[PDB]
């Protein structure tokens, strides 16, 4: 009943797994495995229940080939198998490389469509959906394909925006996610609970952060830096909500926009359509389908 898989390499360690490059025997295709030990039950039938839904399957969604359960010699590990992206994720990418206008444009509208696809409430399609919010959306969590284009896969944080969620069980969740990348609503403990799209409002900040961590990586600014996560030399490594409250919340701050990176037209647009995804009002946010719209157009 189990796949003929071996793993190769352990790639990545998040809160909840281990994700291994694998082989799978068919001649063999490279797979990866997420590897959830039996305390993360949880993280790995929330995953396992959003990738089982046919509704969900884009381009910019990372392909799900299946769940297994697998008994070891002291105990027993459950497993997600997923399409391999050689490139890894978009943060050691943009560390490493220097992309140009067009590179920003693919990752900069694939992000926006994979994002503006999970709040759906339709399939491309038009077919009925579950609206799916993201809740932890950093570049580190988000993977490059071989097209230079965007794939969103970390979803052990994830809500699906079901009818039947009270409010007692919207509040229970509390303050989740990384503190870097969430929205002064999020630090500020200001959630508007009475309407579930407030959270699709939080994903899109994130995404504002993810954009100008890319924008920041461009040739066609001219001068480029070298990389920094979103107020790397405001906050310690790890932040606290407290240090993050005090510069999002507190001093209004946002990633450094030089105005050099305006001359480029391009840039600009960008810059424009970030700016409003970080506004400190959810409701003068774009809304991912606005910004994929955008990027469109450019």
């Amino acid at each position: 009943e189990l796949l003929p898989i071996e793993l190769d390499t352990l790639v990545g360690k998040g809160r909840f797994a281990e994700v291994y490059k694998a082989k799978l025997k068919q001649q063999f295709e490279t797979v990866a495995v997420k590897i959830f030990p039996y305390e993360e039950y949880a993280s790995w039938k929330t995953e396992k229940d959003i990738f089982s839904d046919i509704n969900l399957k884009h381009e910019n969604i990372l392909q799900f080939l299946t769940a297994e359960e697998r008994k070891t010699e002291l105990g027993k590990q459950y497993w997600l198998i997923t399409a391999f992206h050689a490139k890894g994720n978009l943060q050691e990418y943009l560390t490493r490389h220097v992309i140009s206008w067009e590179d920003l444009r693919k990752l900069g509208s694939s992000l926006a469509r994979g994002i503006a696809h999970l709040h759906s409430d339709h399939t491309p399609c038009g077919r009925p959906k579950m609206p799916i919010v993201h809740r932890d959306l950093k570049s580190s969590n988000i993977l490059v394909k071989n097209d230079l284009t965007c794939c969103l896969c970390d979803f052990g944080l994830s809500l699906r925006l079901d009818p039947t969620l009270s409010v007692d069980d919207l509040a229970n969740s509390g303050q989740v996610g990384t503190a870097r990348y969430m929205a002064p609503e999020v630090l500020a403990s200001a959630m508007n609970l009475e309407n579930v799209e407030s959270f699709k409002q939080t994903d899109v900040y994130s995404m504002a952060l993810v954009l100008w961590e890319m924008t920041s990586r461009c040739n066609a600014v001219g001068e480029v830096k070298d990389y920094e996560p979103p107020f790397g030399s405001k906050v310690r490594e790890h932040p606290c909500v407290a240090s993050m409250a005090d510069n999002v919340l507190a001093d209004a701050g946002r990633p450094e926009i030089p105005s050099f990176w305006l001359n480029h037209q391009g840039i600009q647009m960008v810059c424009e359509t970030l700016t409003e995804c970080w506004d400190h009002d959810p409701e003068a946010r774009l809304t991912a389908q606005c910004v994929a719209e955008r990027f469109s157009e450019l």
